[PDB]
């Protein structure tokens, strides 16, 4: 579909996995492998229609405290996500708290923004995330957050049909159009997307 | 009201759409402003009644002042009778905004510290020449983060915005990072107790 408008930067919210598996009979912590495909279909369209940056929320630093089992799925699943994408022409950067034990050494390779391929799209994770470090990381200090790679944020989609920020990029974030689809992330459709960007476009 | 299992303990109000409102009506897009007073004190009424504890007030920002002087003067007089009005009631207000600057309207220094008007059955806070770069530069670490300008106004539960747009507008982000988001489409002065009432429904049933 062909757009009057696209936003610049989008965030993403991938919420739900856990009630998406449940809903589907798998256990919690099964959710989060049908999540890494939804983030490589929406890159493939961001590319398609010409979206030039996505930042995506992988988990917080209070996800953390989560059951092992789902922290160990959610972490294997951001990672694959990351290396998936570096096969497919993203500019990747990952935005964590790399002085704990929960940032995942194997995305050390990533807290300096990396060209892969052509590098279409430059795409944001972050990983052992919260916003309280990310302000404090730090006129200098505004410029010195530890997300200041991360420009601001055009349009902010969450799946889940919760309607809340979570601590995602609280500076990124003032200005952001906030769209949320009710469907649990693992049940992402294009249109999904389509729908957020005909809502942005009419902003 | 209904027998809620929940309410939010602190509310935000984004009392948006005013000049929309205003030209559909034919009027001069600076006259919308006075309309949404009385809405203002409906929705304390209601706080009052169904025992909501805190609500903030997104009175008007930096970037708003920059607009055209017969809006700013308009603006600028109906946040001022907003707060005259409220404190006949059992209000404990406060105003949080960049005092060191021509654009705070000195009518409103007096409320800088919050204060008791009758009863103080609910705090009330009101962002006056607010901007969030202001608010987060105004900052240990940590005490620079509990000395933010509006440090004396507490995390936000439920932020409710009138005139349809699904955005914070720089509104305390800091307080509103975990904040439930209800968007009403009517303008401001279009206000009605179903708008905070459906909020609030939507609050208890997350
Ligand atoms: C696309 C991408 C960034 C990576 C692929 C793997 C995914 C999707 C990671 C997200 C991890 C978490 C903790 C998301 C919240 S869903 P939740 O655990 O809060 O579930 P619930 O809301 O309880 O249903
Ligand atoms: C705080 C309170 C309860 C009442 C005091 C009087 C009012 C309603 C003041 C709010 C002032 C502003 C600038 C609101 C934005 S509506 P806008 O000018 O952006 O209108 P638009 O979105 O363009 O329709
Ligand atoms: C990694 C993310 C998708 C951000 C957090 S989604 P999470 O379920 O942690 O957030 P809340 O519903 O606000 O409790
Ligand atoms: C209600 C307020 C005082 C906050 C601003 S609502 P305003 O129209 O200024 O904000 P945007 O829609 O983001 O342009
Ligand atoms: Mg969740
Ligand atoms: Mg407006």
């Amino acid at each position: 579909p062909k757009f009057k408008r696209l936003p610049g930067h989008i965030a993403i919210i991938p919420d739900g996995n856990r009630r998406w598996a449940l809903d589907r009979g798998l256990e919690k912590h099964e959710g989060y492998k049908h999540g890494i495909v939804p983030g490589l279909e929406l890159y493939d369209i961001c590319v398609k229609i010409g979206i030039g940056e996505v930042t995506f929320f992988g988990f917080t630093q209070d996800n953390t405290k989560r059951p092992q089992i789902q922290r160990k799925a959610f972490v294997d699943a951001c990672i694959k996500s990351v290396k998936e994408l570096s096969k497919h022409d993203a500019e990747l950067l990952v935005v964590g708290n790399t002085n704990s034990d929960m940032f995942p050494k194997e995305l050390l390779a990533y807290t300096k923004r990396t060209k892969f391929g052509k590098g279409k799209v430059r795409i944001n994770f972050l990983v052992n995330y919260g916003w309280y470090w990310d302000l404090t990381y730090a006129k200098k200090m505004i410029e010195n957050i530890a997300s200041a790679e991360i420009p601001r944020i055009d349009l902010l989609i969450r799946w889940g049909g919760r309607r809340r920020l979570s601590g995602m990029l609280p500076v990124q974030t003032v200005y952001s159009d906030i769209y949320v689809v009710d469907e649990m992330w693992p049940d992402f459709k294009p249109e999904h997307l389509f729908n957020a960007l005909e809502f942005y476009q009419d902003q």
